[PDB]
């Protein structure tokens, strides 16, 4: 009876195994654009992905992760609200069964069709497993996906999904450039939060980009053909793998832009 996104094990149940689900800095949240505070002290983001080395793509039973070599400062995030250097370890998406839902964060209650999370860890803690135990351990760049024109830089991901249809499958996935997934503008909101899946640790500085990327209906349809289940188990489509918005509590969302 593992956690998941179903009727009997979904987000409303997670607090029984993970009591931090009811904590003070849980994610995602609704971003109220009119009460977000413009902070002129916030620096521009510095995304240095030119030397990124992707390794593999994996269906882990709740999403698919594209994993990167994080043994050196090859793909790093700096600047913005961050102190120090954060190394990219993996990216994954959350998506819906329908185009009108799928994102985890919302903007003035608006849901997008999907949300991309680029997960980075603070190099001062030496490895990802130690970083998640620290309040400043991770930085997650969140990018919204809306349905419209196709995103050419996403197609290489879409075309490999047939190889990792079921939980536990992996495929080699080298030479993928994550720069093809970024919007034109790097304006952002930021707030302190958590992982949005168990163990729900409160270790994330969230950086949510204002500008969505567009993907085609055909691209997102292919996400919805993945399976939560392993091979030979009954088929359950991997859809609606998003956590609903959590209370903001004593937190202020800051904006890098007016
Ligand atoms: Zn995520």
């Amino acid at each position: 009876h593992h956690w998941g996104y179903g009727k009997h094990n979904g987000p409303e149940h997670w607090h029984k195994d993970f009591p931090i689900a009811k904590g003070e800095r849980q994610s995602p949240v609704d971003i109220d654009t009119h009460t977000a505070k413009y902070d002129p002290s916030l620096k521009p983001l510095s995304v240095s992905y030119d030397q990124a080395t992707s390794l593999r793509i994996l269906n882990n039973g709740h999403a698919f992760n594209v994993e990167f070599d994080d043994s050196q400062d090859k793909a790093v995030l700096k600047g913005g609200p961050l102190d120090g250097t954060y190394r990219l370890i993996q990216f994954h998406f959350h998506w819906g069964s329908l185009d009108g839902q799928g994102s985890e964060h919302t903007v003035d209650k608006k849901k997008y069709a999907a949300e991309l999370h680029l997960v980075h860890w603070n190099t001062k803690y030496g490895d990802f497993g130690k970083a998640v135990q620290q309040p400043d351990g991770l930085a997650v760049l969140g990018i919204f996906l809306k349905v419209g024109s196709a995103k050419p830089g996403l197609q290489k991901v879409v075309d490999v999904l047939d190889s990792i249809k079921t939980k536990g499958k992996s495929a080699d996935f080298t030479n993928f450039d994550p720069r093809g997934l970024l919007p034109e503008s790097l304006d952002y909101w930021t707030y302190p939060g958590s992982l949005t899946t168990p163990p729900l640790l409160e270790c994330v500085t969230w950086i949510v980009l204002k500008e969505p990327i567009s993907v085609s209906s055909e691209q997102v349809l292919k996400f919805r053909k993945l399976n939560f289940n392993g091979e030979g188990e009954p088929e359950e489509l991997m859809v609606d793998n998003w956590r609903p918005a959590q209370p903001l509590k004593n937190r202020q969302i800051k904006a890098s832009f007016k």
